[PDB]
């Protein structure tokens, strides 16, 4: 029943790009930002570069684990990989996402941000897993710190990471026990370490609150072991003080206990999109009006430079 996957990976000559500063540091890998020209295409594309530090066999299998999801994946508003380079140290080189990781664009410029770009992100992020669900793939990490943000008006899903791929056959995956993020996880995954599309929808919930509440913490104060018993209780996040009803409504039935009763990405890329028609009326934000957001001859964003 499954499909060939037949997504090309492409290999990168290391002389083909440039590093020209640092974005990110840990002791695993630093990611950096990067210039990528192909060997006589005459473009320069912007990309970042995640190179890992001198480290371990299975630090480089699970990269590679990475590499084949993103290859394999191809949406407006998912990241794709742009290649790989095979050094002595193991690259991914993906597209430069040039206003960061949308959970910190939210803390950073709430004053700044209408209720149109909030209802658009969570289109564009439903979009996404919607592609991601009829790829068969369940992120399993969906969260604001992994949302990416080419502009302010575009955003694509990121961190594939702890992504699985479910057979045709398979409607659950099982994991073995790993570190997790509980508090943006589904009560059925807490308790049985299972996951699915539906699951995801659960984390969709929790990112959508993240956004809301511009940047908070969700159950913030609260170790990870409580959250299983609380949620068990019927406890969940708090409705934000922009959101109106019809828009925490549906917050709340990503976080239903039963998890085909809540909603499918497909469906929620109906009614956020009916809700960004007339933005005013579903969010309530002070000094909504007002706000606004945001040799380099042959540069090529990546999304323009097809095959
Ligand atoms: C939610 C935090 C997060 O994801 N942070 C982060 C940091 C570094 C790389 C990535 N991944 C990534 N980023 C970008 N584009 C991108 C990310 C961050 C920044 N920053 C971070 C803060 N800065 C400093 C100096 O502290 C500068 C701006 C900038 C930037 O592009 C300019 N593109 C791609 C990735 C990818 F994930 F690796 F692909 C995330």
């Amino acid at each position: 029943g499954e499909a060939p996957n037949q997504a090309l990976l492409r290999i990168l000559k290391e002389t083909e790009f440039k590093k020209i500063k640092v974005l990110g540091s840990g002791a695993f890998g630093t990611v950096y930002k990067g210039l990528w020209i192909p060997e006589g295409e005459k473009v320069k594309i912007p990309v970042a570069i995640k190179e890992l530090r001198a480290t371990s066999p299975k630090a480089n299998k699970e990269i590679l684990d990475e590499a084949y999801v993103m290859a394999s994946v191809d949406n407006p508003h998912v990241c794709r990989l742009l290649g790989i380079c095979l050094t002595s140290t193991v690259q991914l080189i993906m597209q430069l996402m040039p206003f960061g990781c949308l959970l910190d664009y939210v803390r950073e410029h709430k004053d700044n941000i209408g209720s149109q770009y909030l209802l658009n992100w969570c289109v564009q992020i439903a979009k996404g897993m919607n592609y991601l669900e009829d790829r068969r793939l369940v992120h399993r990490d969906l969260a604001a710190r992994n949302v990416l943000v080419k502009t302010p008006q575009h955003v694509k899903i990121t961190d594939f990471g702890l992504a699985k791929l479910l057979g045709a056959e398979e409607k659950e995956y099982h994991a073995e026990g790993g570190k997790v993020p509980i508090k943006w996880m589904a009560l059925e995954s807490i308790l049985h370490r299972i996951y699915t599309h539906q699951s995801d929808v659960w984390s969709y919930g929790v990112t959508v609150w993240e956004l809301m509440t511009f940047g908070s913490k969700p159950y913030d104060g609260i170790p990870a072991s409580e959250i299983s018993s609380i949620l068990e209780k019927g406890e969940r996040l708090p409705q934000p003080p922009i959101c109106t009803i019809d828009v925490y409504m549906i917050m709340v039935k990503c976080w239903m206990i039963d998890a085909d009763s809540r909603p499918k990405f497909r469906e929620l890329i109906i009614e956020f999109s009916k809700m960004a028609r007339d933005p005013q009326r579903y969010l309530v934000i002070q000094g909504d009006e007002r706000m606004h957001l945001p040799d380099m001859d042959d540069v090529v964003d990546a999304d323009e430079y097809l095959i």
